């Protein structure tokens, strides 16, 4: 299991428009396209960023090549950041994943603000980090998820994942 392979379980893959968790318009492996209300503005969002008029539908290729962008875009976000980087830096292979897989999901700042749960993570203290993460809107609106990206954050482990 890579964060590549963690995300791809938890976003899926769609290839035509769809509504996200919070209702918003995505398309592909979770890529967020407009938090407007317009579809129309989603459509011309996704097709500038694909280079063609979609109509709203494109291929698993450009979606793969989308993640591969937004996932680069979540660790590049996590590495600029002044608080997150030295959390990331001292992950092991594992919750650094779940950590990106926080960023990808919800945005740098989103992130940056688990304070006290980074400081927790930063210094290994799991239990801790977990219950306190669980206290979040982010557990409250993704429950399900929340769990799967806390467990690895506490075992270190893909257990969570096991049957992705």
């Amino acid at each position: 299991m890579n964060c590549f392979e963690m995300l791809r379980c938890d976003e899926g893959l769609r290839l035509k428009i769809y509504k996200d968790t919070e209702g918003y318009y995505t398309i592909g492996i979770g890529h967020l396209l407009t938090k407007s209300p317009s579809l129309n503005a989603a459509k011309s969002e996704l097709d500038k960023a694909i280079g063609r008029n979609t109509n709203g539908v494109i291929t698993k290729d450009e979606a793969e090549k989308l993640f591969n962008q937004d996932v680069d875009a979540a660790v590049r976000g996590i590495l600029r950041n002044a608080k997150l980087k030295p959390v990331y830096d001292s992950l092991d292979a594992v919750r650094r994943c779940a950590l990106i897989n926080m960023v990808f999901q919800m945005g740098e700042t989103g992130v940056a603000g688990f304070t006290n749960s980074l400081r927790m993570l930063q210094q290994k203290r799991w239990d801790e980090a977990a219950v306190n993460l669980a206290k979040s809107r982010w557990y409250n609106q993704t429950p399900n998820r929340a769990k799967r990206v806390i467990t690895t954050f506490r075992t270190g482990t893909w257990d969570a994942y096991k049957n992705c």
